[PDB]
């Protein structure tokens, strides 16, 4: 408070209490526009006192394990959290530091594409050389590219380069080194060049391993000379290498044609899908949460009784996504809890086929400029050309030696549309490569059975049908493709959040990670701890598809995946406050009538219930219960295959690695709900009152096609009611007026933000033309033959066959295009010969109704959860749902409305004692 | 202070000891309580937070 | 405290008429927000005696 600081108002009193009382009344009037609250200066004084100790205290404590006792399903890891008077521990700065080894397994690639001879086309060949015994029966084609202004007739130009073959002077790298090809001569020029003997000759992701520091990918080079027809007449020389035990071709993967086809034909070669097997968002399913059998332990060492008791039935995991997501925006990316969210590509599940950016004819021309590329017009090689004669308007003199070149024509060139090049890339291979697999075929070397459908080289083995989806597929729709309606969007390769989540580890399947995994229990995941000695300890998964996230889902376990945990530390954060004020805040915090209360932000007991896969309806009874309290109902469907056994040490028939839409919030099967309906008794429905349309159930879509009376409401096949509820329930306005709500867009698991209508029309097919030229069922056999795909013609001699894998080299000639029906146009077929299919997708979603009775938010304990009807009488529900039939099984993950809290009572020093309490299900039992 | 010394052929550190008096005494007034307080006159490390 | 470090070429003379050895005309990190070089700092310490 020196009168210095105080004259310039660094520690002085403050602006409210030093300017002239009037002047701030006129700051504060003309506030709106002419602003002078900035012109004088205020600020503001820190405590300076009784808030920080100056004794000698750590600020950030290392806890390490007293007993880990290592298993092979999971890793416990015992620690003591000694807390001395005037400390004060929140157990939201508690959280594991996990530092081990971690092998991705081989079914991990970090990038699209290859790495060797990238630029290379896939039917290359690296400077082929076969033969059978050495000098004895040989084949080989290749670029003899070095050159050495040899005099020919002799050996001595051509025995000298001979002696330099047995390096690395062929050197594949140096080409002819000439940029006007025309002015070399035939006779002294002198050929150089290097071939390589091996098995499977593909330029595309050939790798050999080099042998010496400069190159030198083989270590014998035996040469060969080379001689015109007469062997008296020196012409050039090669260098051939055997690479037929120190080939190899990681990251690629050989596609051959049909069986029919594989003599006379090597096929072309691909690379393998890529797969990014980084950890999971916000490092989910790596600690034994949800899990009662194998649950974590914390507890006092005066109260020994434990005070972390996990319900197989509450979703801890989910319940952190859905809390993170409403505290901030999920597009925010931050590495230390591994938060990056799981995120398709906008662009690629709602396929918005837009056609192609139509530009001018485009065209590659010659590296020069001059050349007869398909030379049609005169020669013009042999001409002789003459002065002219002004006078005369004829030629005069001959010039001497016009050594000219002239060609006829324009620029040689070859025309290709990148913008349709480039679509149907991306549609190929962004869309196509992740199709179901009854939608796929094998590759004629490859055979069903051999492998788990959940295996890497099983998924790249099976090439997708080229018809199911193209640059045709509803060419004017905005329209997701529903043979992919059902599919994973996450499990894709444009997985922003999973492709930053995997790159942490680095590019390599060997990773020393060293990770920080916080603590989500709702009970521990923000307590308070005050003075005393508490003993933590906490179980962790060994599981690679539990801990791992694969971008295509496949068996990890099967793949070699594995990890093993080295050092598993907890690590705590100490506010170093006065201990005069913490034993205080002990103190106050210890009093019963203050003590914390946590609850699960989720709030929902957590019911899958089996849906097989032919099946399209499923009832859900429940026993005489009273609902003291109910929240609502939350549901959505979930893949069995894509959902572990709840409570499980180690689920043995969990052979997938994706996205678990159960655990994170990624769910994509929110459409596929035809209705439900609700009945707390066996016959008293909910509603109940004609609130809605339909008042006995709750018809979440119906088909515009057969729909008369309307009930379709946003421009797709959801409900009037049905969008009301969601529209009730999210943003509380609906009587008032429908309207977009943008204070929610951020919440990544509301409605607005991705629920997605889109519209396509579609030829009516079963009328005396339209043939429905597209097969979508796989012949299934061995061959890489599906003949059945002939029937579209489109982009006829411009690319590979439709029978044959889509990767293999184009053939055939160019033809009209048969296939897509002209929905547009002049040329459009009638109107009578189209129809309507109004679909909506709603990916993270997860239906939501309140148990409110009028479906509008009105506080967290809702109106009816406190209406004595209910709370005083017990009541049975059956819950109804009629879905549409997948070709899996399936859950339907049912969340209903709980609230579950916890009051943390410390009475004591380090004496810990939680209370669970759940309102609607307080048994937390198997329902 | 200013040194002069003979030309080594390594780097060498050169080890330089004040006197100090780096003295403890330790309080422990009741049962598990134990207190030191550390001083050292030339050089004292106290920061008063 | 607030430090980083900024390469000699890409910082003017501090309070300089004319700085005739700023041979550079990128992003002066020194002028404007420009900062990059946050890392290649190892470690530090503070001593106020």
């Amino acid at each position: 408070a020196t009168p210095r600081l105080q004259y310039f108002h660094i520690a002085g009193p403050g602006t409210r209490e030093y300017l002239s009382e009037d002047l701030q009344q006129f700051i504060s009037a003309t506030g709106s526009y002419f602003d002078l609250k900035n012109k004088f200066r205020q600020t503001v004084v820190a405590p300076t006192r009784n808030v920080t100790t100056e004794k000698a205290q750590r600020l950030q404590i290392r806890f390490y394990p007293i007993q880990t006792d290592d298993t092979s399903t999971g890793y416990r890891v015992r620690y003591n959290i000694n807390v001395g008077d005037g400390w004060v521990l929140d157990m939201g700065s508690t959280y594991f530091d996990i530092k081990g080894i971690l092998d991705r397994g081989p079914s991990f690639k970090p990038y699209c594409g290859t790495a060797y001879n990238p630029l290379a086309p896939k039917e290359s060949m690296f400077n082929n050389w076969s033969e059978t015994a050495p000098g004895q029966n040989v084949s080989a084609s290749g670029q003899l590219s070095n050159v050495y202004t040899n005099t020919s007739t002799t050996k001595d130009t051509t025995a000298a380069q001979v002696t330099k073959i047995s390096g690395v002077f062929p050197n594949p790298n140096q080409g002819p080194g000439i940029n006007p090809l025309r002015q070399v001569e035939n006779a002294n020029t002198g050929v150089l060049g290097r071939f390589a003997k091996s098995q499977y000759n593909y330029a595309y992701g050939a790798y050999v391993k080099p042998v010496a520091a400069d190159g030198s990918q083989s270590l014998t080079q035996t040469p060969y000379w080379i001689m015109n027809n007469a062997g008296t007449e020196y012409l050039g020389a090669v260098a051939v290498e055997d690479y037929t035990n120190s080939l190899s071709y990681p990251d690629t993967m050989i596609v051959p044609p049909p069986e029919d086809y594989d003599d006379y034909n090597i096929g072309t070669t691909r690379a393998l899908r890529p797969n990014y097997i980084g950890f999971r968002d916000n490092f989910i399913n790596l600690l034994y949460h949800d899990s009662g059998v194998c649950s974590g332990t914390l507890n006092s060492e005066r109260s020994g009784m434990n005070v972390v008791v996990e319900l197989p039935d509450r979703n801890t995991e989910l319940s952190y996504q859905y809390m993170l997501a409403d505290m901030m925006s999920r597009h925010h990316y931050f590495a230390l809890w591994n938060q990056a969210v799981d995120q398709y590509d906008p662009e690629v599940r709602v396929f918005s086929n837009d056609g192609y950016e139509e530009g001018a004819p485009s065209y590659a021309f010659n590296p020069e400029a001059v050349g007869a590329g398909e030379g049609y017009g005169p020669d013009l090689s042999q001409i002789k050309l003459y002065t002219n004669n002004t006078a005369a308007n004829d030629k005069n003199t001959a010039v001497t030696n016009a050594t000219t070149n002239f060609y006829f024509g324009t620029v040689p060139s070859y025309e290709i549309d990148i913008s349709a090049t480039q679509r149907r890339n991306f549609i190929m291979a962004n869309i196509a490569e992740y199709l179901p697999d009854r939608y796929k075929f094998s590759i004629s070397g490859f055979d069903a059975t051999s492998v788990a459908p959940t295996t890497y080289e099983y998924m790249n083995k099976r090439v997708p049908l080229t018809n199911v989806v193209d640059m045709f597929t509803n060419v004017g729709a905005r329209w997701s493709i529903d043979q992919m309606d059902n599919v994973n969007p996450f499990n894709h390769h444009r997985n922003w959040g999973l492709k930053y989540r995997s790159q942490l580890l680095g590019n390599s399947r060997y990773v020393n990670f060293h990770i920080q995994v916080p603590q989500k229990f709702f009970a521990i995941k923000n307590l308070l701890l005050l003075s005393g000695s508490y003993t933590y300890e906490w179980v962790l998964r060994k599981d690679p598809n539990m801990i791992l996230q694969s971008s295509l889902g496949n068996d990890l376990r099967a793949d070699g995946a594995s990890i093993i945990y080295n050092e598993v530390n907890l690590m705590a954060n100490f506010m170093p406050m006065d201990h005069n004020t913490s034993n205080q805040l002990e103190l106050m915090l210890r009093n019963a009538t203050n003590d914390q209360t946590f609850v699960d932000y989720l709030g929902a007991k957590n019911a899958l219930y089996s849906v097989p896969a032919g099946s399209t309806a499923l009832t859900i009874n429940i026993p005489a219960r009273t609902w003291e309290g109910m929240r609502g109902w939350s549901f959505t469907r979930i893949k069995a295959a894509e959902t572990p056994q709840l409570g499980a040490q180690y689920d043995v028939n969990f052979k997938y690695s994706g996205s678990i839409a159960y655990s994170d919030g990624g769910f994509y099967l929110s459409h596929t709900f035809r209705n439900m309906s609700i009945l707390f008794d066996t016959s008293i429905n909910w509603p109940g009152n004609d609130r809605l349309l339909t008042p006995n159930m709750f018809e979440i879509k119906r088909s515009v096609a057969l729909d008369t009376e309307g009930f379709t409401m946003s421009q797709c096949d959801i409900t009037k009611d049905w969008y009301l509820i969601q529209m009730a329930t999210n943003y509380n306005f609906v009587y008032n007026g429908y309207r977009f709500w943008p204070d929610r867009q951020y919440f990544h698991y509301d409605f607005l933000r991705n629920f997605d209508p889109m519209t396509r029309q579609g030829p009516n097919f079963a009328l005396p033309g339209l043939f429905d030229l597209v097969s979508y069922t796989p012949t299934t056999d061995n061959s890489g033959e599906q003949p059945s795909q002939e029937a579209v013609r489109n982009n006829s001699g411009f690319i590979a066959p439709r029978s044959w894998p889509v990767w293999s080299a184009h053939q055939g000639e160019s033809w009209p295009a048969n296939w897509p029906y002209p929905l547009c146009g002049q040329q459009a077929i009638q109107p009578g010969q189209v129809l309507s299919y109004k679909k909506f997708l709603c990916d993270n979603y997860l239906w939501t109704i309140p148990f409110s009775s009028d479906f509008m938010y009105m506080g967290e304990l809702t109106d009816l959860g406190q209406n004595p009807m209910y709370t005083n009488n017990s009541h049975s529900m059956v819950i109804n749902f009629e879905l549409d039939p997948m070709d899996d099984p399936t859950y339907v993950y049912m969340l209903y409305g709980v609230f579950d809290t916890v009051r943390v009572n410390q009475p004591e020093r380090n004496v810990l004692a939680m209370a669970y309490f759940r309102t609607p299900f307080a048994t937390g039992n198997a329902v």
